[PDB]
């Protein structure tokens, strides 16, 4: 299939964005995650804009444009 | 299939955005997650805009535009 | 199928946005999640705009536009 | 399949962006992750713009443009 | 398949961006990761722009352009 | 398959960007990673621009251009 | 402009289907035409079907079809 | 401009299908035409079908088909 | 400009299909044409089919097909 | 410009298919044409099919096909 | 310019398919043409098929095919 | 310019397929042409197929094919 992972402007302990496929007779274990933040300024911020998730985009003409200032 | 994960401007302990597919005779275990925040300013913020989730977008013309100022 | 996950401006302990598909003879366990916040300012905020969830968008013309100021 | 991982502007303990495929008779274990931040300024920030996730983009003409200022 | 990993502007303890494929009778173990930051300024920042994830882009004409200022 | 790893502007303890393929009867172990930063200025920063991840790009004409200032 | 002349199954003396355009300070003369027919069988016949005269035909789909027997 | 002349299955004395364009200070003369037919069988006949005259045909899909028997 | 002349299955005395363009200070004369036919069988006949006159045909897909029997 | 002359299956006395272009201070004269036919069988016949006159045909895919039997 | 003359299956007295271009201070004269046919069988016949007159054909794919039987 | 003359399967008295270009202070005269045919069988015949007249054909792929039987 199509697997896509996009992530921007973020903070995490871990175990993120994974894609396990077609496994047979498997087994695993994952730990505990801790996230501690104290007294931080301006964290995990993203600017203006749009998100588009599309399986098929066909015959677009003069489309999907963005004009910032 | 089509799997898409998009995430911006966020903070988490963990175990996020995953896609397990086509598994047979499998087994797993995941931990406990802790998220602690104290006295932070301006966290996890996202700017203006739109979100579009589409399986098929066909023949768009002069569409999906954004004009910021 | 089509699986799409979009998330912005948020804070969580964990175990979010997942998509398990086509599994046979499987078993798993997930932990306990704790979220503690004390004295934070301006958290998890998102700016202006719209959300569109569509399976099929066909023949749009001069549509889906956004004008900020 | 198609696996794509894109990540920008972020801070994490670990175990991120992975893609396990076609495994048989396997087993593994992953640790615990800790993320500690105290008194940081301007962290994990991303600028303006858009995200597009597409399986197929066909016959685009004068599309997908961005104009910053 | 196609595996692509792109990452810019980030700080992590480790165990990131990996792609395990076609394994039989294997086993492994991974450690614990710690991320500690205190009193840093301007970390993990990315500038303006867009992200495009596409399996197939066909017959684009005068498309995918970016104009900064 | 096609494996591509691109990474710019970042700091990590280790164990990153790897691609294990076609292994049979193998086993390994990986350590613990520590990342400590205190009082640094301007770290892990990337400039303006776009990211494109594509399996096939066919017949592009006057496309994929970037104009900085 | 667009000038199109289509003629099928016909008999004439002459001076037909002409298109004079953009003339300045011109002059001409044309003769007399005689058409004489006596005792002919099966002349100037056209079979089944349709005529379409269009300046612009846009986005036709599964249209303009003809099924004879 | 676009000048197109199509003629099939016909009999004429002459002076047909002409296109005079952009003439200045010109002059001409044309004769007399005679058409005489006596006792002919099966003349100037055209088979089944359609005629389409179009300045622009855009984005036709599974259109303009003909099925004879 | 575009001048196209197509003619099939026909009989004429003469002076047909001509295209005079961009003439200055010119002059000419043309004769008389005679067409005489007596006792002919099966003359000037064309088979089944269609005629299309188009200035621009753009992006046709599975169109303009003909199936005879 | 583009001048194209296509003619098949026909009988004529003469002075046909000509294209005079860009003439200055010229002059000419043309004769009389005679066409006489008596007792001929099966003359000037064309088989099945289509005619297409186009200035521009762009991006046709699985189009303009003909299937005879 | 582009001048193309294609003619098949035909009988004529003369003065056909000519292209006079860029002439200055010229003059000429042409004769009379006679065409006489008596008692001929099967003359000037063309088989099945299509005619395409195009100034530009761009990016055709699996198009312009003919299948006879 | 481009001058092309193609002629097959035909019978004529003369003065055909000529291309006079770039002449200054010239003059000429041409005779009378006679075409006489009596009692001929199977003359001027052409087999199945297509005609294509194109100024530019760009990027054709698996196109312009003919399959006879």
């Amino acid at each position: 299939g199509f697997f896509s992972f996009i992530g921007e402007a973020f903070q995490g302990a871990g175990d993120m964005w994974r894609a396990y496929t077609d496994m047979k007779e498997a087994g695993w274990k994952d730990g505990d995650k801790y996230f501690h933040a104290r007294g931080n300024y301006d964290a995990a911020q993203r600017g203006p804009g749009g998100v588009w998730a599309a399986e098929k985009i066909s015959d677009a003409r003069e489309s999907f444009q963005e004009f910032f200032g």
